[PDB]
């Protein structure tokens, strides 16, 4: 089936990081993976035809909602951190993916609603490329917050009420 | 009373203070970078403007969208008659993008746009969609800054073809 490529390769990219460790008594992996693999489903759906338009519209409510988990699950790990510097480096990245996740439910709208003509090829491909640049830019935020919520799990101490489990899969 | 967001008016503003060293005569670069300053600066207004007003916000898009078409016309045509490679390859660099921006413009606007009546979309929501269009904005007219101070380099290193007059604004 044809694919936006550049959203793939953002979904993947997302993927290929979650996929390092096991969801089992970690909700921000599990969370990371549901939103690869929306993001992967939403490539298919750019680059299909209207009637297809409400799923384009709630894959990308989908995606924020599993982004708003990963969100206030690192904001959790991060009041629990020792470290100054994880702690406000992570404070830094994941306060920021709800205003690209609530970016990416208005253009996700935006080009849903250019799937039936009137428009523009030009305004339809601005419209590909504004969702693709979004796209990137939340995988690469919460890629950026799985990587650092790992960091700064180290760092617990004492007696921590939300803890998580960073256990590393088998390689090939 | 009309409220208005001071950041698309401060990079309206910051537009027209190029533009106004120059006269109109004989330079319809000059005259474009004007209509597009004062165009902004109301779309801005619109912008805080409460629905009702709809209508006008799209409009005045699509007259900065046809303000800057020209530019990118003009521009071009000034790029063919001049001289110096480095100056007519950064003079198309700069051209190039601003048809894109001033149809991101229009995308944006129009979403912008449609909240304007309804209250269904969130709040934050709709900041994000101010944000977007601020930010393009801004953009928007760095590059016609850009291209209105290359074109001026443009003219000076050129052989035997349309012509711009460039004769600066008498000083206080
Ligand atoms: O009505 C249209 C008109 C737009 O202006 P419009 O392009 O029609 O008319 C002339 C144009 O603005 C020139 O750029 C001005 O000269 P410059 O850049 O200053 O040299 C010239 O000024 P002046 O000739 O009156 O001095 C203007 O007459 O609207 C409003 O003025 C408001």
């Amino acid at each position: 089936q044809p694919v936006n490529q550049p959203i793939l390769a953002a979904a993947r990219s997302l993927h290929d990081e979650a996929r390092k460790w096991s969801s089992k008594g970690n909700d921000i992996i599990a969370a990371a993976k549901r939103m690869a693999l929306l993001m992967a489903e939403m490539s298919r759906l750019v680059r299909g035809g209207s009637g297809t338009k409400r799923a384009l519209i709630q894959c990308a409510k989908d995606i924020a909602k599993a982004s708003d988990e990963v969100t206030r699950l690192a904001k959790e790990v991060a009041k629990q951190c020792t470290d100054k510097r994880i702690r406000t480096n992570l404070l830094q990245v994941c306060e920021r993916i709800p205003t690209i996740s609530t970016q990416l439910k208005i253009l996700s709208t935006v080009k849903a609603t250019m799937l039936g003509t009137n428009i523009s090829d030009e305004e339809s491909e601005q419209a590909t490329e504004m969702l693709v640049h979004n796209a990137q830019n939340l995988m690469q935020s919460v890629k950026e917050t799985v990587r650092e919520a790992e960091a700064a799990s180290i760092k617990i101490r004492t007696d921590a009420g939300f803890t998580l489990r960073w256990v590393r899969k088998t390689p090939w």
